[PDB]
Formats: structure tokens, sequence, C-alpha cells
């Protein structure tokens, strides 16, 4: 007569449930099921909804994750090509479309993935127009003006992965170097998450403690040893890791659920993602690049003015002029 | 000009966040500061309301929890004598009100705890009218009813801790006599919280194998294994633990955050709290005992059917007629 | 006078760390990383070492963990195709090896596998005299008995993952049939972790209550509830998701994170895995199949007696004598 | 015949354990039991030793801590006067002995708790010759001097939780003033926990923006709004959270937590805590107090250089001789 009804008695009538919050990642790639499992091994997700166009695919990531529920605390995983199965969720992850062949610009991946853009962003908003944006798909800058265009939601809302990742390989690389902990050592690379990303040497610290002003040559052609590479080795890792794997994403996935996190606790914690710069340190047009800004439940709601050397601003310049001359001759 | 100006620049212009997963603890004694910490522990609450009458004392917890925000991910913490610093919380926890002397029963208490009620309750739901209330204050279950009737909740927004600890307690002291984790065994004290709680027996396993079908003679007086001296240890714990330290706080602070994590994650975990009974096994008044119950988003949205042995099913009507007999002469 | 040196004073000279938490895992695919993140997600391991045939992969792996190092708890991760990198590990899980086509059975894959683990199994031990080992690749079964015989190492050291998988997927099932958490489901699927798994019908039960009791039919196939139908869901699991995305490993890599737990937290949690049943219902073999078992520091130190029916025992004496007619024409 | 006996078969012989990191705190009161509670809600320990002279409170701490065991990961939970319960400690946390009364410096303990540690520092060091030892009875700095000399345990292992809670308290304060979360406000207060604390205020920093750079009057006396109330803030906290409570707790039970966690997870963090500055910034003695430190599993492995201001190096001067003045006359 039903397990159900015979062995559950209801105290509250059947009804609406409603998630409080809901995540959904577009793309179940490499990248996708990274920042899936990220999102669901630390509980950010009451309802996690998958969506491709790898129907097939899609729904066998969908089952093997529903198998560990047992280990996790997510109490609905859905998924579907259909967008219906996106609607009210707070934050839409998408990481669909090309990523980089061995050895290929991030840049020249722009025109086959605007024109996936084009398609999914209406139909994401659609079913969610009061959700936070995540954009991961590279190039991911240009990409998040692109999102911003399409989609019409406000500025707060539309937020580029960005350097995230780069800084915290950064860190990672400085923290080797030093032997302690990345979350001990404090370092911004901005601009694009690319190759003309942005080293600001000027803010590289420990316990305070400036390393520009322990080596004041740090970050130029006469460096003992020897933090441009550093910074090489941050524009390259990318490329070396495609070369060896295929692909990166546990970085990635892992960065990602770090964005989540802030914004779902409300935290107001600062971290270098894609925004909108026009009107900062000289910028004239509407460029998205990495600055630091304070993420929480509204989106990115803040951006930090810093004190950038005149090296650094014209590097942020630069990296910006490679973005303008791509976004400029977008067409609609 | 302020330094917050200089440094930081509004994207979205404007903070105001939306009222979300805000909790708040109501008594900021033993037991409520000792549910504080385990919500905050496991980071379930984006904004912590405490109320007191005892201003002081009130002030002094909410700053030194406040100066542990760096390790924390609540980013608001509050407090007032008033409950205007309440509003809008999903969820509230009532441990306010006099306590158990050392050998003094749990109903000595109602008459100077039913004033405390009339006075918070109504205050509550007037700041908070979609709020979730957990009551722990003794004696629990006549309180929770009290809570009920007060506050014009539907059933499923009004919990008591109940029989929670009492499992907790049982589950615990079964672990100790097998040598395995408390959450590898399985048995359930349900009915009323303190003296009259009532051992499922044929419910306590290990993997699924029935003890009692091992030991048929367990819950007798003549029983190799003593199951009835372990139920008569759950029984006295109250006591023992006041006696020693004076009060009990630690295992029903971690039992009340086990309760709302189930909930703000919308899990449907299975709980032993206390529902309104009426109408179950035989009860004909309106009373609050605890049974095997599923908490989500939504509250207490449903109890376990069991098939109760005929000595089970009298105790829970020998509570239900106990309780009814305090709760028939309560006025207002 | 490196940047270290002019930054960093030594205060009790010298860096040099104790082998302790270390676990390696061995094999890179699709349940190794999946092990592997689910591992590094909950700050299992201090330090952990990656170990494969493909050198390229091995490296791009690690690389990409590494990046990930800001947002995680293990100050060390490395990767070598030589075993040198393992040494000291307290545990090791090996999933390297060849898997299923959609389609084929695991056992298909004994000989193939059996010569990866001739060689491998040797390699551990002697890095690792001291480990705990817990076998994935399949066949499971097989597979762990060929690495307690090539180890050298006491039964409690070698685990099987073998039915933990399947008994998950069950809790997921039923969960799914009643509307509540898996956790707050109970039901134990044991012997051997493929198609002919057991489920141990009077161990399920929600809250206490015997599901088979209310439904005596449970089971068989002329039941109401089709509980038959949700088994032989479990069983048909492996093959519909590889027919979907072409293998599996979110469930699996959750699964060992889990047990690991139990170990490095020395819970005594019970868990279904394999371990070896000689002289247990009746098998005269040396064998391994999943029963309930306690594990901790030590790993895997005792089992769960359990009152099996006659066809339960059957199907178990029935894998055992399969298991052991390919065990005993493996040779060296 | 025996529960276990019956039901659970071993797998390994009956054996021996030992606490892989088994915790012990010394003192239960207000600052032990919240040390406690934080550790175990942070799965820190596989076992938990308490200590203390007063035997009743003792136990009903520990009981009431056991029955929330079902909501814990740590196995084991002993509590005796006798330091034997105590060996194989990895981590010894002391908060034993008096503390202050209204309005009473810190520096006013010193006589009747260097009485208390002469008594207990060797029962301590005699069960755990090994451990690492974490001071927290006030006077802090000069208790974990006293410690260092008592124990003849390397500098590495004895370490005062000195000025990460102040710290915690300058991040939270600041936060407050920007309106982010503390973890993205980085800012030391070095020296003595007490009224001669110092705050580096060249290091402070958002985002690693100079606040100096950008309000070079920070710190001074013509200081626009208006840092120097900031530090005071700091140093008044204790005695206003005492006036209001009584004592204060919750703080630096998450403090210990934090510092305890960067030890046994090995990671190198960097901490503000107590160790021995003698031949820094020119302080000519034996002097402990707090600046920043690395921690990982073997204690405290390194101290920060800083680049000081003058003033900066002024303060801690002052700090230094305000100690060591007491220290000077302490009798063996
Ligand atoms: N921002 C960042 O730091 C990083 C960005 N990426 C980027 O992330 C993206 C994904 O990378 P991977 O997951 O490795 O690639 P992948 O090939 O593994 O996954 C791409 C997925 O997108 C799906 N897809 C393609 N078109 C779609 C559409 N029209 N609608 C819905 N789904 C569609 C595909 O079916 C496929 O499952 C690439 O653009 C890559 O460059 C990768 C690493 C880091
Ligand atoms: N349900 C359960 O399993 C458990 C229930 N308890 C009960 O929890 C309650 C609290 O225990 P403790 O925290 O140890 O007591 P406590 O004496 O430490 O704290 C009681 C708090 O209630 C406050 N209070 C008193 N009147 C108030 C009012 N009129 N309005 C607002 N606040 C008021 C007091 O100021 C104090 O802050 C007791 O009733 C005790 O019996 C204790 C353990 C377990
Ligand atoms: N026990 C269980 O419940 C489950 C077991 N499995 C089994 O796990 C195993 C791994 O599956 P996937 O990761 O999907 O396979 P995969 O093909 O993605 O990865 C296999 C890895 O083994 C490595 N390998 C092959 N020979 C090796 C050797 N000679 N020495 C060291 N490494 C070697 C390969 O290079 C590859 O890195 C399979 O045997 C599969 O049947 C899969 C799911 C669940
Ligand atoms: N370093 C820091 O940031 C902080 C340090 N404290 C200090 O921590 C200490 C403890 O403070 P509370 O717990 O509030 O005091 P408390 O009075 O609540 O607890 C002190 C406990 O120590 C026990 N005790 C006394 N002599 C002992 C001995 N000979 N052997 C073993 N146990 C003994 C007492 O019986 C009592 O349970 C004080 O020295 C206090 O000033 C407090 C807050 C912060």
């Amino acid at each position: 007569a039903t397990l159900k009804e015979k062995l559950i008695a209801p105290v509250a009538e059947e009804e609406a449930t409603v998630p409080n919050n809901k995540i959904t990642v577009v793309g179940v790639g490499q990248v996708g099921m990274a920042c899936a499992i990220s999102i669901l091994g630390k509980s950010l997700a009451d309802e996690l909804a998958l969506v491709d166009v790898l129907e097939d695919k899609l729904k066998g990531e969908m089952m093997d994750l529903q198998h560990g529920s047992l280990f996790l605390q997510t109490p609905k995983i859905v998924a579907d090509k259909d967008y219906s199965v996106t609607a009210n969720s707070k934050i839409v992850v998408v990481t669909a479309g090309v990523r980089q062949q061995e050895g290929e610009s991030r840049l020249n991946l722009v025109q086959r993935n605007v024109n996936v853009f084009k398609f999914i962003i209406p139909q994401i908003v659609k079913y969610s127009p009061d959700c936070i944006i995540i954009v991961v798909s590279n190039p991911v800058d240009i990409l998040t003006y692109v999102t911003w265009k399409l989609s019409g939601l406000p500025k707060h809302r539309v937020i580029g992965s960005g350097c995230n990742l780069d800084s915290a390989r950064f860190r990672y690389l400085m923290a080797e170097k030093l032997g302690i902990h990345p979350s001990s050592c404090h370092g911004w690379i901005l601009g694009e998450h690319g190759d003309s990303s942005v080293a600001v040497w000027s803010g590289v610290n420990v316990a305070g403690v400036s390393l520009q002003e322990l080596n004041p040559e740090m970050g130029t052609d006469n460096d003992s040893e020897n933090w441009k590479e550093v910074h090489k080795m941050v524009v390259e890792s990318a490329y070396e890791v495609i070369k060896l794997k295929g692909y990166t994403n546990w970085a990635i996935g892992l960065s990602v659920a770090d964005l989540i996190e802030s914004m779902l606790k409300n935290l107001s914690r600062i971290h270098p993602v894609s925004t909108m710069v026009k009107g900062m340190y000289g910028i004239e047009n509407e460029v998205f690049l990495s600055l630091p800004c304070i993420l929480n439940a509204r989106g990115l709601t803040s951006v930090i003015n810093q004190k950038l050397k005149d090296d650094e601003v014209a590097q942020l310049k630069k990296s910006a002029d490679t973005l303008w001359d791509i976004q400029k001759d977008l067409k609609d």
C-alpha cells in the first residue's frame, strides 16, 4: 500500500520545498565535475543541477554522484539538457564549451565560445533571473564581459573565476620557496587570466613583511633568486599541465568552490576575480579583468583600490589593452 | 574621505544583506553558550543573535564570540535584552529559564518556567513570524507544548529537543559495551525526556543484527547483558552529571547543533525529537513526546510509524496523562 | 644570504618531518584521482604520494593538485613512476590496472590485472613495510586475495573495498523510495562486490523498524514493494553508469575516503568491506568477501557475527567456490 | 556469554592501541573546557585526556563530553587527577591556575601560578617527555618561560598561546571598521599578551595595500579616524569582557584549536605566539613574548624576521623590559 504511506506519517502538509542554496553547473566535462565534487565535498549546495548537451554522459555523471550521496549532504542532484532543471539557482557555474588544445592561447577560443554563450546564457537567466553567474569557460575575462552583456544582470552578479586560480598558484610557488603554507604567503596576480597577467610585487609579503622592501630588485631583470621566473611559471602553468595530462581541473574546481563558499556564507572575503574595470587605473573601456574584490551573498560588491607601482599600472593597462582589442570587435 | 572610502570602491552600490540563515539562541547560560559555540563551529549561521535578561553577561558573551570571528564563518553576531535584535531568524533555540538543582525534578521548574515562556514566546514570534522553534528548557516536553500554544505556529515548526540527548547517551553507552563508534550503534529512547523515557528494545541493533533476537531477555530483570541497567543509566545521566559539575551542557549543545544541521541543510535525517502525538498510540490529549521524526528545511515534516509493544505503548500513554495532568491547569 | 635566510630564523635548527599520516594512491586514472581529491578534501593526509606508469599524466595530475594547495591541508604532494616516493605510507590505495569495457565482466580482467599486481604489490611493501592496503582494482575480491598473498601482510592490514560501494548505492536507492537521507536508511549488501552480492533483508530498517517484518515478502518475486528490483538495481549500477559515461569514479572515490577517515581517526566504525572469510559461513577456502567489519587505526580488526538465512549462506558459499576456482590456478 | 565475545569476531590479535594524536588539557575551568570543545569540534584528537584537582567537576565534564560522542570523532576521552592518564600526549594544553579578578593585571597572578606550574610541569613531562606544551595560564609569556626552564624541553616544544588571540581581536576590530572578513584583514599584535602589547602598524594591510602608506599618521596621536584606539581596545578587551561575564573563554578556545590544527596537520602556518626572543631586535635576555612563528608537527620551528619601524622596535623592547623585570627575580 505504498512503502512511504505506511511507514512515514506526515506532520506537515505534503507541499512545496524550494532549494535555499541551489547551485547549477553547466558543462559536465573535466572542469564541471571537478567544481561539482568540490561543491559537494564542502556541502555548499542543498540542490545541485547539471546541464550539458551530452545526454548520456550527463545522466551517468548524475547517477555516480547520487551513488555517493551517503557520504554527502546534498539531498537533491538533478541533470538535464533542458534548462528548466536549473530554475531558482542561487549560483550558476558555466564551464561549457571548448578548452585549449596543446599550446593554444585561451584567446583563440573566443569565437567558438561566444557562440556557445550566446545560446545558453539567455536560457540560464530565463530560469534563474536573480542568480549569480560564475564564468569559468575560456577566455574567462572576455566571456564574463560577454555574459554580462547577454544576461542583462548587474555587474556584481557576473563574475569571472579569473585570477583566483593564478594567485593560488603564485602563493603555492612562493610557499614552496619559503617552506610555509600558501595561506601564510600573500601575493596577488591580477589582470587577464592568461599570458598578460600581472604580478603585484609591491604587495607580496609574509606576516606583513614586504618582500619587495627586502629585495627592491624583486620582479626585475637584475634579481638574485629570482622572482620573475615565479610569475613566468604561473603564466606557463596551464600550458605545462595541459601538455602532461590534456587539461586542468582539480585546482580550478577548488578555486571555484572557494568563491562559492565566500558568497553562500556571506563572508565578504577578498578574491582576485574578473570584474568590469572601466575608470580604474586609467582604463577607458568596459574591460573585464581580475582585481581584488569583496565577495558575499550579493555577489561581487566591492573592489579594492590599490597603490600600484608605475610599472604595475603599466602592465595592468597592457593587459587591459590586450583584452579590449578582442572585446571591441565582438559582434551581436 | 575615510580610509574605507579610499580603500574600498563599491561595485553594486551599497551593502544590506537579505535576511537568510540567521539563528537566535535565547538564554546565554551554560546550555545557551554551548549551543551557540556548536552552531558557530559548524558554520550554521550567517547571523547569530543572542537574547537574555542578564544584560552584562549577554554583552560579554557576545564580545567573546566576536573575538573569535577570525576562526569562524559567521559575519555577524549581535546581542540584546530587547527582541528586535532577533528579527527574521530562521531558527530560534530557547534555553532560558531556571534549571534543576542537584536532586530536583524537571517538573519542579514548571511554574517559574511557564512565566518565563509566557513572556519570551510572544516576543520570538513577533520579531520572527516565520521561524522554527527548538525548545530546550525543562521540563522540555511540557514547555514544548507551552511554546506551541503561545506561538500560534503549526506543529511542524515547534520542536522539543526531547529524547535526542537521551538517545545520544544511550548510543554512547551501547558503544562503550561493544567497543565501536556510537554512530555504528543503533537504538531509540523515545517518549518523555526524563525519568520515564522508553527504550525500544526491538530496534537496538548493530549492522542490522537484532540484539533482542540474539538476547530475548533484553530489557527484563533477568538478563545476563543487563540492558535495563543501560537504560537506567541513560535515565540517571542528568542527575550524576549535575551532581558532579552542577549542570549539563556540552552534549545537549552538540545535539541541538545536529538538529539544526539537518534542517538548514534540508537533509531529511531522522531524529528522536518531541512532536505533538495526539491521536498516536492511543493518546487522546495534546501532548508532546519523542518519536523518530524527519527534519528538513521546513522543520519536522513527518514521523515514523512504529510497531510498539503493549508495555511501550502503555508508558507512552502514562507519560501523556501525566503531562496532560499538568497542562490542563495552565492558564492563558 | 638568500631571501629565505633573511626572512626566516630557525628556532629548532632545521626541518625534516617524522613520517606520519602519509597516503599513497597507486594509479592516477578516473578512480585514483577521485580517491585523491576526496582524501585531500577531508584533510586525511599530511603527505600524498601518487604512482603510475604513465609518467606524463602522473606529473600533470601532481601539478594540478599542488596548484590547489592554498585551499587544502596537505603540505606535501609528490609523484613518481618509481616507488621510492611512496616510502613510509600509513595507507596505500591501489586503483591501478585495466577496467571493464561497456558490458565486460570484472573477471575478464583477472589475468592482465594479476600481472599488474605481481609487480606493484611487492613494490608497495618494500617501501612501506608497515602500511595498510586498500584494494580497489577489479576484480576486487580476487585482487584483494592476490594482494594479501603477495604482500605477506596480516589479514587485518589488507582490505578490499568490496561491497562498501554496493551498500552505499543500496542505501541511496532505499532513501529515494522513502524520501529521507541515506544515512537514515540501513541495509547491508554483503559478499561479492559484483553480480553476486547478497542483500541481507532482515537487517533493512529505518529507525529500528524491520521493513521485512512489515513486509515478509521482501526479497521474493511476489512483493508489492519490489525490493528485489532494488538489489537488482544495485547490481546493474556499474553497468548503467559505465554505459553512460564510460567508467564510475565519484562514488567509489568518496567511499574510499570514508574508509580512510574511520582508520586515521581510529573510530572503529563498521563498514561492509572485504576480509578473509575462511572458516566462516561454512567456507573452507582462502577467499575475501564482504561482511560488516570494524575499521580503526590498526586496520580491519574485527568482523560482526550475523545470523544469516540458508539462502544467504548458500550464495556466500557459491561465491567462495567461484572465487577459489580462479585463485587455485594462480601461480607464484 | 559476553556481549562482545558473541557479536564481534576478532580479525587481529586483541593487542595494543596507542593514540596517534592524543591531546591533554590541564584545567577543566572556563578556558579548559572551551579549548576541549573546540578541539573536539574540529576532530583534532583521537584521544582527549583531562586533568584537574577538582575530582567531581573533572568527572562530570568527562561524562558530559562522552555523552556527545555520537556527534564527535574522538573515540577516547579520559579524565583523572593523576597524570598517568596524560601519557603519550602529542600536545598538552595547560590552562590550570588562577585567573584575573576584575581589573587585576595578569602580571599579578605570577607567583600563585608559578607555584602551580612548579608542581604540575614535572608530572606532565614525566608522562609525555616528547610532547609539545601549549601554555595558556596567565601571565602566559612568563609562564611559558617558566615551563621551558622546569620542563627541560627544547624551545620549539614550549609555546605560549600568546598574541594569537590579541591579533585575532585586532583583525576582528579592523574588519568591523572595513566591513570585510577578519581573514581578509592582515595585522599583527606582538610582544606581551597584556598591557604592553605592540601593534605593528607597518604591516597592517588589505590585499597587500599598506594602510600605513595610505595613512602615514596611522597609530599616532594625530590620526583622523583613528587607529591607536583600535590597539587600545585590543589591550582593554580582556578587562571589559571580564567585567561583563567574569572571565573570557570562547575566543581563547578557538585560538588554541587554531594553533593545534597547524601543528597536528603539519601545515607550517604563521601565528604570533610566545617564544624565546633573546638576540632579536636588541633584546639581551631570555625574554618570552610573541612574534610571528612557523608552526608544524615539530612545534614552533621558525621565527619571522621583520623590518620593524624604530617606534615599533622601541615599543617591543619596552614590552621585553616589562617582562624581563618580572622574570629576572623568579626563584627556583
Ligand atoms: N577559468 C579557468 O581558470 C579555467 C578554465 N577552463 C576552461 O573551462 C572550459 C571547460 O574545460 P573542460 O571541462 O576541460 O572541457 P571538457 O571538454 O572536458 O568539457 C566541456 C563540456 O562542455 C559541454 N558543452 C559544449 N558545448 C555545450 C553547450 N552548448 N551547452 C552545454 N554544454 C556544452 C561539452 O559537451 C563538455 O562536456 C574550457 O573553456 C576551458 O578552457 C579550464 C581550466 C581553468
Ligand atoms: N532538554 C534537555 O535535554 C536539557 C535541558 N536543560 C535545561 O536547559 C535550561 C538552561 O540550563 P542552563 O543553561 O544550565 O541554565 P543557566 O542557569 O546557566 O542559564 C539560564 C539562562 O536563562 C536566563 N534567563 C532566566 N530567566 C530569563 C528570562 N526571564 N528571559 C530570558 N532569559 C532568562 C538566565 O539569565 C540564564 O542566562 C534549564 O532549564 C535546564 O533544565 C539542560 C540540559 C539538557
Ligand atoms: N572496487 C570497486 O567498487 C570499483 C573498482 N573499479 C576498478 O578500478 C580500477 C581503475 O578504474 P579507472 O580509474 O576507471 O581506470 P583508468 O583506466 O582511468 O585508470 C587506470 C590507471 O591504472 C594505470 N595503470 C595501468 N597499468 C599500471 C601499472 N602497470 N602500474 C601502475 N599503474 C598502472 C593506468 O595508467 C591508469 O592510470 C579498474 O580496475 C576498475 O574496474 C572501478 C569502480 C569501482
Ligand atoms: N592566554 C590567554 O589568552 C588567556 C589565558 N587565560 C588564563 O587561563 C587560566 C584559566 O582561566 P579559567 O579557566 O577562566 O579559570 P577557572 O577558574 O575557570 O579554571 C581554573 C581551573 O584550574 C584548576 N586548577 C587550579 N590549580 C590546579 C592545579 N594545581 N592542577 C590542576 N588544575 C588546577 C582549577 O581547579 C580550575 O578548574 C587563567 O590563568 C587565566 O588568566 C584566560 C583567557 C585567555
